[PDB]
């Protein structure tokens, strides 16, 4: 996945919702500053969802891959904003940024 496209994709998809970096605040999306290497239904002092805890997985591309292109599949009680990312290609690029970004 391209980190460069990934960066822009994140900014062109999520941006005013997630941060994936330090000091990302707590608007709607949790500041995803440690996605790749944590379990679900947990966050540093942030209002989480039950449905996420109900997932009980490890975030590692392979998992988010469905979530970003199937927000009403894993569990029918998310936020359901749209279909999903454009396709797997974009998803991959997105992840490529994310892998770094979340871990700085
Ligand atoms: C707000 C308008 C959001 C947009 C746009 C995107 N996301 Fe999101 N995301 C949001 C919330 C409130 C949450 C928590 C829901 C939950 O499952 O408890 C999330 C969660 C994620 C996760 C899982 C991390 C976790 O909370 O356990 C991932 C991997 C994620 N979001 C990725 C993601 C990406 C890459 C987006 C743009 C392509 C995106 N989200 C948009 C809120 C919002």
């Amino acid at each position: 996945g391209d980190v460069e496209k990934g960066k822009k994709i994140f900014v062109q998809k999520c941006a005013q919702c997630h941060t994936v970096e330090k000091g990302g605040k707590h608007k709607t999306g949790p500041n995803l500053h440690g996605l790749f290497g944590r379990k679900t239904g947990q966050a540093p002092g942030f209002t989480y969802t039950d449905a996420n805890k109900n997932k009980g997985i490890t975030w590692k591309e392979e998992t988010l891959m469905e979530y970003l292109e199937n927000p009403k599949k894993y569990i029918p009680g998310t936020k359901m904003i749209f279909a999903g990312i454009k396709k797997k290609t974009e998803r991959e690029d997105l992840i490529a940024y994310l892998k770094k970004a979340t871990n700085e």
